[PDB]
């Protein structure tokens, strides 16, 4: 009485279907519903009989027509995209939902299509991938700009899996560290690098690194070359499936290196002027105290002032390289020689002397010779001073020597004191040279013998 | 063996479709497509002998329902849209194509749907307009992660546009010239710090950056405050659409001029401190007439020497 209720739906469905028979020679279409007659425009009869095959064309690409023919033999379904043209040639893309009809027996006997004018997708290829290409290249330019910040400046980079131990390394992390291009690397071969002094401190941090919170660590290495390198390595664990701490290290010896010494520059300074303050803790310790002569006391400050200020001046011919007793016995002994012209002589070579000794020499010299005037052997008319000195040896060692002679002075007789020469010399002079040193008030002349080691605090 | 082409074509097409038989009560559904199990989510057992209506729900325009409900009473076909439910729940637009079968005689046997969902359809233009914006994301995420290393590894990096002359400077590279954190640098503002005698040398190199020939040079800037500071400058020219020159500074106003600096300091450090310290013991000279003034011309003394012992502790 009534009709397939099946092939309504195929007739009255707005999806495009073919119904084929392989067992009619070149397998032709023998159902087209309507939908397939307005997707391709042609009419009724003219696609009945007929191969699929004759909706391609010259655009149509001939790769995709195998793909299909292929698993036509095959008996196997199969759903691919290809170009077709319309009745009017306009052509477009048409999607095909190809599959097998199989009877009882198992032997085919029917093919069967769904088909769809997918060129929707055909400007959406077009915007997809002209954009997701042009931004792939936008990112392998500052692919190449961070690859090159890292070439230059030398940025060491480096992963630690916080569950299993993995490490990476990076080639500057590699070159920083003295590791070859592509060893293995784990926590392990880091620090046995790391100076002893700082490995429990890289234990701590590395183990620490569960935190997810970014440290920052200072070390220093032995390279495997002997050289040594000091590290700043900044990481950050980044949580997640396996989670990776990730780390950079670079190299900051130039400027560790430059600071510890910057420092030392203003370490000396500030030994070298609570001596040279504390210099003068002894020069106003003596002139201005309990003195029959206050006003007098400062004609002679100025004038144990207006030598020490002498012996700041021959550190400027050389860049405080110290000086030579040759330029030493001429700075602090030519006023003298003044009044007293060709009367005290000096003997010796030419020799070199560190600058904390060149103060203390200025001073002894000028405080010296002031004793003479006084006392000693410049006070009367023809009076000398006599100074040698020579390196020679005693003990195997090449130690120095130097006598302070006064001769054709007057007799000298015994001193009731021992006032503040004689304590600038045992005291002050000895502990400038690690001297062995001695005094003599022998009738004829003031003997005085000094006897130093070289060590080139003394003796550069 | 004699299976139908058609019974089998509707079988494998991915178009959801129903047939249902108004000869029975409540005109239920007797086929449906697995294309119709995919687009409802419900078993076989669970669509077979009822009516159509079980997929509607709460939200479901009711006079949608009722032109529905009509075009069934009057054997008519109906394209409409309704708002439909699937078995988890999810709210989806039904696109309901209904057609009437109608036997050899005239006489109404059998009714017949091709559902399409204007859900899954409707969407796919905002599923990948999700998708142009995820590769966006990654470009703006590379040139991150580079403005990101600059600032970690504390860098001074700068980038000249070779055509425009356009130029960015990091963070770092704006500190160690004398620059602002967001002036506009380009190659005037460096070279106007530039010393006289090192501006022909800058600018040699800086025409010839174009043969992405990479180069390091050296030359003083006067900062906008009055400090003097050396920098080493290594640049490079990357060659793509528009040449970009990469280039990196550092201050290495100290392995240059330390020399001077632990010399000339010294030769201040002494020229105004023996300078300094001859004439502050001068206040002596001008406390000494009377008696006991080791009594008092120390306690007016002693004052000023760890008032300098601590004016640098
Ligand atoms: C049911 C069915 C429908 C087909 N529909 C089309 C079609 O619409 N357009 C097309 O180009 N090819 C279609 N083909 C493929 C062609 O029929 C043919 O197999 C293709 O050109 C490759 O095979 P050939 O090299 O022997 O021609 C269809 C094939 C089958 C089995
Ligand atoms: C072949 C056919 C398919 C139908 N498919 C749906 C459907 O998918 N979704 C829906 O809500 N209604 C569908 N209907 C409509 C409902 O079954 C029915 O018309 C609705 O309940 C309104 O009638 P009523 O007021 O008697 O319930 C379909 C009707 C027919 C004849
Ligand atoms: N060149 C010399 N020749 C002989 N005797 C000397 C001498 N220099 C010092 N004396 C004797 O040693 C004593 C103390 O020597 P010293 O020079 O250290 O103190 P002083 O009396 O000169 C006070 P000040 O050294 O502060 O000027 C003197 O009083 C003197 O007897
Ligand atoms: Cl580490
Ligand atoms: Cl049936
Ligand atoms: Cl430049
Ligand atoms: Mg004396």
């Amino acid at each position: 009485q009534a009709t397939d209720p099946f092939r309504a739906a195929v007739e009255f469905t707005l999806m495009p279907m073919l119904i084929t028979n392989p067992h009619l020679p070149d397998n032709p279409i023998v159902f087209a519903n309507p939908a397939f007659l307005k997707l391709t425009g042609y009419e009724a009869d003219e696609v009945m009989g007929r191969n699929c095959r004759f909706l391609q064309g010259h655009g149509t690409d001939p790769a995709h027509v195998r793909a299909i023919k292929s698993a036509i033999a095959a008996e196997k379904p199969i759903d691919i995209d290809i170009i077709n043209y319309k009745k009017s040639g306009e052509a477009f893309w048409n999607r095909l939902h190809i599959s097998p009809v199989h009877n009882a027996n198992g032997r085919l006997q029917h093919f069967v299509s769904s088909q769809l004018d997918v060129t929707l997708e055909l400007s959406r290829l077009v915007e997809l991938e002209k954009e997701r290409k042009t931004l792939s290249i936008e990112t392998a330019r500052s692919k190449d700009q961070l690859d090159y910040i890292v070439e230059v400046a030398n940025i060491g980079f480096w992963t630690r899996e916080f569950y299993s131990g993995k490490m990476t390394c990076s080639a500057e992390c590699r070159r920083i560290y003295g590791f070859t291009p592509d060893e293995p690397v784990h926590f392990d071969t880091i620090l046995d690098l790391v100076v002893l002094e700082d490995r429990m401190t890289v234990v701590q941090k590395a183990h620490q690194a569960v935190t997810g919170e970014p440290y920052s660590i200072e070390y220093r290495i032995v390279t495997r070359l002997g050289e040594t390198r000091w590290l700043e390595t900044r990481a950050k664990a980044l949580t997640g499936e396996n989670p990776l701490v990730l780390g950079i290290v670079q190299d900051v010896t130039e400027r560790k290196k430059a600071e510890a010494n910057k420092a030392l520059v203003s370490r000396e300074i500030a030994h070298r002027f609570k001596n040279s303050m504390a210099m003068v803790q002894s020069i106003a310790n003596q002139t201005l105290r309990n003195t029959y002569d206050p006003e007098q006391a400062n004609r002679l400050f100025s004038e144990r002032l207006r030598a020490l200020s002498q012996a700041h001046d021959m550190l400027l011919k050389e860049n405080w390289a110290g000086a030579t007793i040759q330029q030493i016995c001429a700075t602090a002994l030519a006023p003298f020689n003044s009044t007293f012209a060709n009367r005290i002589h000096m003997s010796g070579p030419h020799l070199l002397v560190s600058d904390r000794v060149t103060v203390a020499l200025s001073l002894a010299f000028y405080e010296l010779a002031t004793n003479a005037v006084k006392y000693g052997a410049l006070s009367n008319e023809k009076g000398v001073i006599n100074i040698t000195w020579a390196i020679m040896e005693d003990k195997g060692e090449k130690k120095f020597h130097m006598r302070w002679a006064e001769s054709r002075g007057p007799e000298v007789m015994q001193p009731a004191r021992r006032g503040f020469g004689q304590r600038l010399l045992h005291s002050v002079l000895a502990e400038e040279l690690k001297a062995k040193c001695d005094v003599e008030f022998a009738a004829s002349g003031l003997l005085i013998d000094v006897l130093a080691p070289i060590t080139p605090e003394v003796f550069p």
